[PDB]
């Protein structure tokens, strides 16, 4: 069974293929600025929203992972695979979890209308010949 | 932010603590089951209800997971690390998604009045002693 | 094309996947089972029911199955040949009409909600360990 | 338990064996028809006819004859063994299901009545001795 | 993604699959009939039919592919290629562009209707042996 | 007979000479896209709208093209007009599908208005002197 985590909420993987893989901020960034922004809605017994139920679902995956990560770096000694593994975590998996919790937030915060628009602009930008596209990607913004 | 995946649904974390390993299937049977049951709302372009949405968030981080098993299996070299990586996932991260996996397909199936209460009945089972409690454990069943 | 013998019923071979392989009875059973109850109503000439269509076709197109296997028995003197080729028939395709000869056979003994609701309920019980679950075995039952 | 594949729709091999064996189309020629005229209405959740069902089951019978000749090439070592039930299962049972489809998409198209008389009309032409039949044999035609 | 050309428009290649080379008029000659018939709409500012806006296309493209063998006889300098890629040109996509231009001319000037019937008759006549067919053919025409 | 594809969509070929011919992105980006936001509505079976009934042509016009370069590099022998063939394929015929299908995948995501606001615009930006044009070139955006 193949599920597309955007595909619920009006996106796709291919939409999102768009936007590079170094463009999503640091998963500290995008979880600092979840908690600043949706901590009180977060810790929330309710049903805020479906971004909420799946931004919880994300940060406590990602929360495993870091278990496992620091379960490693306790238990395996061996320096090479301890150190291989942890990588790969914090890269791919980071990746991926980056590109999920960008999509969530930014929809909370913009609207999921605004993100999508938003998407399709950046990828005409990106694909614009650099000699005609402007230096100032496109940004998202409520001001 | 600390969250509880199960305060949104009404229920918490020491409500499903007393059930212990034994009652969970494999993770396999649970993929199984949401699939032949609700594939064609999970992999369906619809908010169907958070129990959908948690589901489908659940599933995309255990098949992370896996990949994550597959891809030390792969590169690692030194069968104790990979040994002991691939033993905690299965295990520690195999119980973690079994309960979440089968508190949302049994939400969904019976209603959360049953599984909570399901839930009180089994911990008072459990928290009574073999001698004074029956010796067959509650059951959630539809024949 | 990609047609599902079942979808134009209400279910899929994912959902009739759901039980093992071991839980379908022989095809002599289930013919013998077919003749006993609907002799004269699949030699009808009436569209009695979609589900006799259906098993109509799939009895002509097994007994071409075991047509072929005689031809090969007789004609085909390699022991190894015949052997290798009459047992992928009988069991595979076994399996495969087994699944179909009893879904078709239950379904207008009992009822289209009967039978998906049983293939349900029995692959929650053969998925959920066993001191959990009722003690026996889930049966398709008239009386 | 001997059935009639088209006693349920208003003819017999009886009927039907008037028209030759040379006379049925390649059986690829009958899928691509059936593609072109029948894909959204046999790939449909409905019984959207008898001769709707009765088809999805021809060729998904056509379809296990196209597995096991794939895995007879692939498995089966002599080849002498492996040409024979091939083109055993090709011309001898092509035959038949060449007969079915025909009589299944043409009832489909041009309707009972239409086919019937054409079964007929075909009959008298065939019989008849070649110096007293005209050229133009009767066809199957909405025009 | 895969596209049928013809499925927008109400048929597929499978049903256009019988119809033989024998049958299309040179390229020459259909696109003289479109111009000669539909040159003041297909030169026209308008959204016509979705069978001119394909029309349109199909037209274009084939002058592209002409610009493409004038300039390969131009440059190329291995008579051997030269043949080889004109000749695939105006055999291949020849006949790919006369069904094109037939279906959509035919379209338009008889109806849907019309030329999806006298498919079905003339694919009917193409299945059958010459034995058993009437020896002249279904005809599309206005007299 | 002459054609202007864009005619028919309100627009003109001085009017997309205004934009140079290394601005339009890769085919492959074009693809891709028109995959991820259209691809369920092109392998539909509706007049969905005129932009989608070019769209396919092109796409189709474009894989053939694919088609023809793959069998040269699978026939011609001769390096020298293989490459020659099949980078004046990829170049010219190139550029000239990137212009067409810009112009229909930014139409069907912004609307014609805003395209032909946006090759106006666009006109100006490189027409004004560099000494004074902004370096923010023009950018469709539905942000
Ligand atoms: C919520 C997700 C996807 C993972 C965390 C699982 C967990 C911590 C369960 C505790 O019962
Ligand atoms: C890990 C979770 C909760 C979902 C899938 C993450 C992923 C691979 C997104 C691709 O854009
Ligand atoms: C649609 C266009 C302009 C070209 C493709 C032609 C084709 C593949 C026809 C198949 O019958
Ligand atoms: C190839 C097709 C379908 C149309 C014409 C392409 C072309 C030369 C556009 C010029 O702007
Ligand atoms: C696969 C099915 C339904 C039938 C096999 C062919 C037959 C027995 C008769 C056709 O004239
Ligand atoms: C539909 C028919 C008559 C045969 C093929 C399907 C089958 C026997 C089981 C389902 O996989």
């Amino acid at each position: 069974m193949d599920i597309d985590p955007y595909k619920e909420f009006g996106a796709t993987v291919e939409l999102l293929s768009f936007l590079p893989s170094d463009f999503f901020p640091s998963v500290r960034d995008l979880l600092d600025t979840a908690s600043a922004l949706y901590r009180e809605a977060l810790e929330s017994p309710e049903h805020c929203s479906p971004h909420h139920t799946a931004l919880r679902q994300a940060i406590l995956c990602w929360g495993e992972l870091m278990t496992l990560a620091t379960w490693v770096g306790v238990n395996l000694e061996d320096p090479a695979s301890r150190d291989l593994v942890v990588s790969y975590v914090n890269t791919n998996m980071g990746l991926k979890f980056r590109q999920l919790l960008w999509f969530h937030i930014s929809c909370l915060t913009f609207g999921r209308e605004t993100v999508i628009e938003y998407l399709v602009s950046f990828g005409v930008w990106i694909r614009t010949p650099p000699a005609y596209r402007p230096p100032n990607a496109p940004i998202l913004s409520t001001l």
